[PDB]
């Protein structure tokens, strides 16, 4: 059936899912740029672009 | 809106206006001719022309 799965193999599938979660997030955050707020909604905060 | 100004920038605009006021007045007064007036209200004066 295309709508069923073997219940005795959930742990194996879940374990592989967690490994995929970690691998997909192996990145470094990058500094892009900023600009000051021209509106009074914030007290002159610097906002990322 | 093309009409109206941001109230957060009033001080910056006013300061630049005052700087314009000083810069446009950097001159030396120049001597010129006179005339001897005999109007009954200013008899004997030497008015500049």
């Amino acid at each position: 059936s295309v709508r069923g799965a073997n219940p005795l193999m959930f742990r194996a599938n879940v374990l592989h899912m967690l490994l995929e979660f970690v691998l997909d997030n192996l990145y470094l955050n990058r500094h892009t740029g900023f600009s000051q707020d021209h509106t009074p909604f914030t007290e002159g905060a610097n906002l990322r672009s």
